């Protein structure tokens, strides 16, 4: 269980260091891998001190298994109880120190990154003038135990050595020892202190001294039995005790090894040396390997502050040193970007900083008060330095991760790099107004790309609280809010895959009274006065409601843009003004009823409109007619099924997509509303159950349904129409 498990990996380590034959270390490796993760959790303290020493030594690519043990410990050594990383932070530093030259062949280097996210020969000694009295006091406390052993038997003081009287020449008091036998006591002590003192371990001392004199035959001699049933252990007590025990028994064991070295490679069973000695043959040696250490430890001996972030805080260190090294390295080497370890460490520290911890919010949640602000600011500023540049390392998606750390929005008085990024985006923040070759970064191919719109959508996202300055709601945010809003037609240029992919962000101040008071504001902010943004943000809701058409495919982006400022997404004065929550949301719900249901408008143009009791019955009747059309279609397909690949499979896939999107927008809150209506009223229950039954009858089962649902799930697994029917039956 815990006898000699951990030393087998040490055996295999010593074999792996010198494995001359090939096709041998690769088989020794699984015996290291799987033996650890088979029974036990807490065995990874005696072993990986060697792994720490070897990580400090080098990072050899033949020895990639040494990194792979850490790269599986990152997931599997974390069993149920979630412990700390000081002794794991130190190999991160050494792994950085090894990372500096090469950093190109990724198969080994992945082990060194995510460790922080989810978490003897002796030459000569110059001994001091203090260590001469431990040996004189050794017999003072061990002759008590020798007499305690011997007084149980027949040995006792007498006159001269004789077998009848049962005397020995030893049995005098602990000072009056004869010179004919003197070194038998004091031989096996000082050859243990060499391993400590030569390398530099410590034998420091208190100012207390005699402690166990209080804490428990000529001369009045009787022994003082030091207690054996109480002991505790730590890193230094383990290191000291294991070291001295290794010194005694492995000195003796090296003599046995030299016997075999002279024998010439024998093979006979009765031999074990210390360093992988099982504990069964250990108790005799351990009764005095520890009791000498009892005499050393509690006889008046010891051996060995504002916890700031960089000073002591391990939770802070991974953020602090990483962000400092990043802002020193790549912020300086951005000039090196635009015209060995430069690009290598650049691409290393890129993802070591973007994903130092995958929970970018949690690492900056409560790890420390001010460090989240400074580190998020350094990350955002470093991203803003290289946001324009077109190197190969992509970080547009991880910029969303760094931006999600902000609302999970500190005080931006420490630095205005957020305003710097706001100005960098304000070069072409109004997308269709300024769409040209003079677009963001003034690029043709540098920063003008598809990642800019997605970074505007997700990276510009403060949903927890818009508690920033927002002083540029009259000037900078007003520019992208107004120049967009100059016309209902979005007016996108070429490569306009989605004009709504700028974002869904707009609200009442988040031409206008704030910017009209330009000299006054430039602190009468636009968010303070709610009537002025609510007037000219909400006036064009009647425009988009008036804008419609019988042909649904024409007005694709009519509902999408109107829904962002229309419904309850406009949190600014949504509870204050009932118009934004009630009437605008009713218009934004009623427009998809006429728009999305039409077969002219394909599902692609209105794929993901992520954003009412009056409209609930309308959607119920319309979806009942739509499922009836799908069921008549299914009856047509069953009767003389034509080539499904041409239009039938695509038609069924589009019908399933539309029905599933309607069912999901129902499942948000309208399904619960319809269930409450069904439980309350039988007429509403029968109305919801009729169309639902017409849907479930056609959507009972189909091979084309299975294939199209698998395609929809792989692109975006059919919709759970059975679950909706069960909810409606629980209502009815």
């Amino acid at each position: 269980c815990g006898q000699l498990r951990p030393s087998m990996m040490q055996h295999l380590l010593r074999r792996l260091v010198f494995d001359v034959p090939l096709l041998n270390e690769h088989a020794k490796m699984p015996l290291k891998l799987l033996t650890n993760h088979y029974e036990r959790c807490w065995k990874y303290y005696c072993l990986p001190g060697g792994w720490g020493n070897f990580g400090a030594a080098s990072e050899e690519e033949l020895h990639l298994s040494r990194k792979l043990f850490w790269g599986i410990f990152d997931a599997l050594s974390q069993k149920k109880y979630e412990q700390e990383l000081f002794k794991l932070a130190l190999p991160c530093l050494s792994a950085v120190a090894g990372a500096l030259p090469p950093d190109y062949m990724e198969s080994n280097y992945v082990s060194m990154m995510e460790k922080q996210s989810s978490m003897v020969d002796t030459s000569n000694i110059t001994i001091p003038e203090k260590l001469e009295y431990f040996i004189n006091k050794y017999a003072e406390h061990s002759h008590d135990k020798w007499s305690m052993d011997k007084l149980a038997n027949g040995w006792i003081y007498g006159e001269i050595y004789s077998d009848s009287s049962k005397i020995q020449p030893l049995m005098k008091p602990y000072k009056l020892l004869s010179e004919k036998e003197k070194e038998i006591y004091r031989w096996p002590i000082k050859e243990s202190l060499k391993t400590m003192l030569a390398w530099g371990w410590r034998i420091e001392r208190t100012r207390e001294g005699d402690s166990m004199a209080l804490y428990n035959a000529a001369h009045g001699y009787s022994p003082r039995a030091i207690d054996m049933s109480n002991v505790t252990l730590s890193r230094d007590l383990h290191a000291m005790a294991e070291m001295m025990a290794e010194n005694y028994h492995n000195i003796w064991a090296k003599k046995k090894k030299l016997e075999l070295e002279s024998k010439g490679g024998g093979n006979h069973p009765l031999l074990v040396p210390y360093d992988t000695l099982t504990a069964k043959e250990k108790a005799k040696d351990r009764e005095k390997a520890q009791d000498i250490f009892k005499f050393l430890q509690i006889s008046g001996y010891v051996v060995s502050l504002s916890a700031a972030s960089r000073p002591l805080c391990t939770g802070g260190h991974a953020s602090n040193k990483e962000k400092e090294m990043v802002t020193s390295l790549f912020c300086k080497l951005g000039v090196l970007v635009r015209h060995l370890g430069q690009t290598l460490d650049a691409r290393t520290v890129m993802k070591t900083g973007l994903d130092s911890v995958k929970s970018a919010l949690r690492a900056f949640l409560d790890n420390a008060a001010e460090d989240l602000e400074k580190t998020m600011e350094n990350l955002k500023q470093g991203q803003f330095t290289h946001t324009r540049s077109q190197p190969k390392g992509v970080t547009q998606i991880i910029n969303y991760t760094t931006v999600a750390l902000l609302p999970m929005l500190d005080k931006h008085n420490v630095y205005s790099i957020y305003n710097t990024r706001s100005s960098r985006e304000r070069a072409a923040l109004s997308l269709p107004a300024n769409v040209e070759d003079v677009c963001p970064n003034i690029p043709s191919l540098e920063k003008l790309m598809t990642e800019i719109i997605e970074l505007a959508e997700s990276g510009i996202r403060y949903t927890q609280m818009p508690y920033m300055m927002e002083v540029v709601l009259p000037m900078l945010c007003s520019y992208m809010s107004r120049w967009w809003e100059h016309g209902p037609e979005n007016h996108p240029e070429r490569a306009e895959m989605c004009c709504t992919a700028l974002n869904s962000e707009h609200m009442n101040t988040l031409k206008i009274i704030y910017n009209n008071l330009g000299i006054d504001e430039g602190f009468s902010q636009p968010i303070i006065n709610k009537v002025k943004p609510q007037l000219l943000k909400t006036h064009f809701l009647p425009l988009m409601e008036k804008l419609k058409k019988k042909a649904a495919m024409v007005v694709s982006e009519e509902d999408h843009l109107k829904a962002e400022a229309r419904g309850d997404m406009s949190e600014a004065e949504l509870l204050i003004l009932d118009e934004f929550t009630t009437l605008a949301r009713d218009l934004y719900a009623f427009y998809p009823l006429l728009i999305r249901f039409v077969d002219y408008n394909r599902a692609k143009w209105l794929k993901e409109p992520n954003p009412y009791w009056s409209k609930s019955h309308n959607f119920k009747r319309e979806e009942q007619n739509f499922v009836v059309q799908n069921e008549i279609n299914n009856m047509s397909f069953l009767i003389t099924d034509t080539k499904s690949k041409m239009s039938k499979a695509a038609i069924s896939d589009q019908e399933r997509k539309k029905m599933k999107r309607k069912g999901d927008r129902y499942s948000m809150q309208t399904s619960l509303i319809v269930a409450a209506l069904k439980r309350l009223l039988p007429i509403g229950l029968n109305i919801c159950a009729p169309g639902d039954q017409e849907l479930i009858a056609l959507a009972k089962n189909r091979f084309s349904l299975k294939d199209t649902e698998e395609e929809v799930r792989d692109i975006i697994l059919g919709i759970a129409n059975v679950l909706f029917h069960l909810e409606q039956k629980s209502k009815y």
